[PDB]
């Protein structure tokens, strides 16, 4: 069957203390990555999230898992990027997660060779202008 790719590290351009990026790859669907609660700035969005593998890897699809209760931070419009070496990034696709309360699967047209994936989150649901949050982010090869 399908094989889950191991995320070894990541970064977030915005995070609330204790809700940094690595909380969205701890295998726990209740723990959250969550952007900073100070979401008033005009340049608060976009919020840029990066997930790293140990080495360049074949990847066929991903699944974004939003928080399964509460509405703050469910992804809306995003740009998905990836990098073969972890340094230079390439646009994959624009993906609108629609502020959905359930998981969003993105299936790539062809297998990608990526050491890193990157999400430019343009918008997300929630109070005020919104937030960005994620219970778990997953990557798979077929
Ligand atoms: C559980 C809940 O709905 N909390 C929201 C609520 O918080 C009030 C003030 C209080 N702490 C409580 O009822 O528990 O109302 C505020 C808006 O004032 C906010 O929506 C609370 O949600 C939380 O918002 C923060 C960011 O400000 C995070 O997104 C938390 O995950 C979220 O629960
Ligand atoms: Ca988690």
């Amino acid at each position: 069957g399908d094989i889950k790719i191991k995320i070894v590290s990541g970064t977030a351009s915005s995070f609330q203390s204790g809700s940094n990026i690595e909380k969205s790859f701890d295998g726990d669907y209740s723990t959250l990555y969550h952007s900073s609660w100070s979401n008033g700035a005009s340049n608060y969005f976009p919020i840029t999230l990066t997930y790293n593998f140990e080495t360049v890897t074949d990847v066929d699809y991903l699944i974004y898992h939003p928080r399964n209760n509460g509405n703050n931070g469910r992804f809306k419009e995003t740009e998905i990027q990836y990098s073969a070496d972890g340094h230079t990034f390439t646009k994959l696709i624009d993906k609108d997660f629609q502020g959905s309360a359930t998981a969003g699967k993105v299936t790539f047209d062809q297998t990608i060779q990526a050491k890193s994936f990157r999400f430019i989150v343009k918008s997300g649901s929630g109070d005020g202008q919104g937030f960005a949050s994620c219970a778990e982010m997953e990557f798979f090869a077929k």
